[PDB]
């Protein structure tokens, strides 16, 4: 297996500096999905939002430090459950070659705790996309448990024939938060893609 | 792990006569999950439609007998890629309970070869939906690379919390043809879904 490139794949990008502050704008190597216009423009605490997390050495939401690193990339949804779904999306330079088996996989956090009388309780799903174009090739859509205050690692997997629609097509990852239920914050880290072919 | 009962499981109703025939009507214990009105009331054959098919001896379209017993449950959509998803779907009597881990599993088949001029070559993508109420709880979305002429077993997963919004919900399946690509017919058998509570 080979790796493809994936830029600010851990979400280390920025640099901070103290344990759980965050950045409140879109990382770079990544862009905002919204389909559902959840996210705004400009960006404030305490809404909609998404950014990274240093999740160091004494964190208050975490049993664990960041899968890699020391951030974290989350995305916040303050509207009801079932208001609709939004996250990250980084399409590829890659394009998707015949016959060849894609491993997508990412670690994917539930917060734990509370901050300033807003319980972290609670998880709102995830899906993880792989992407050719804009069509979803395979995403796990939810099916990992991932207790509060851990990260537990997602898997998709794709495998492409000699006469795929899509072949050629750029490569894309999306992660999104489901907005199932609250609390709805969402942590991922450590992105990594790999390919097979023949 | 317990089962929880599902009705026409198997796609084994109605039985039929002859190897390869097929039904052209929604299958008892299904109803026709169409959200992009792709699928027709009054059915023919040639036109997308769903029903089941007699995989039996000497099948001209697997190498390998129905997953279980006669038949198989199939979406056949005409439609060119891109013009939605349909398949089946089944609400069950059972309510999501707390501290539960559901496992959904199903066998996906791509139909091989050629029938009156029409290549069964290439698949169109699966998805396996577990639903509570309206919410897709957890979905494989086309993870599985299934060679033509096969089937291959599907999982789906999902645990509950004390809290999860939406206990006492009706749990449901749904079995969804992507269309992301031709031949874009889609067989499924052998529905199983276990509970493993508290
Ligand atoms: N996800 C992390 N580990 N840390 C940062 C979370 C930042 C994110 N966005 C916000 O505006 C704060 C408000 C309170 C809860 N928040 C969130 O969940
Ligand atoms: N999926 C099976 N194993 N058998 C039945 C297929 C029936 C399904 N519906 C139809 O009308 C026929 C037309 C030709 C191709 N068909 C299909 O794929
Ligand atoms: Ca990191
Ligand atoms: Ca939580
Ligand atoms: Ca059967
Ligand atoms: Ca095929």
């Amino acid at each position: 297996a080979v790796s493809i490139p994936i830029n600010n794949a851990g979400f280390e990008n920025p640099f901070m500096d103290v344990v759980d502050d965050y950045t409140i704008d879109t990382p770079p190597g990544w862009t905002t999905y919204d389909p559902n216009n959840l996210v705004p423009e400009k960006r404030t605490t305490w809404t909609s939002n998404n950014g990274v997390g240093y999740v160091g050495p004494g964190t208050q939401f975490y049993n664990q430090l960041a899968p890699e690193g020391r951030n974290i990339g989350y995305i916040y949804l303050s509207q009801n459950p079932g208001s609709g779904v939004a996250g990250f999306e980084q399409i590829l330079d890659a394009t998707l070659e015949p016959d060849t088996k894609y491993t997508l996989t990412v670690d994917v956090g539930n917060l734990a705790g509370t901050f300033k009388g807003l319980s972290f309780a609670g998880f709102p799903g995830y899906r993880v996309e792989l992407l050719a174009g804009d069509t979803v090739l395979a995403a796990d859509h939810n099916n990992l448990f991932i207790k509060e205050g851990e990260f537990k690692t997602s898997t998709v997997t794709y495998t492409s024939t000699a006469k795929d629609l899509h072949l050629g097509q750029k490569l894309g990852i999306r992660l999104v938060n489901l907005l199932q239920d609250k609390f709805s914050g969402l942590d991922f880290d450590n992105v990594r893609l790999t390919t097979e072919p023949t």
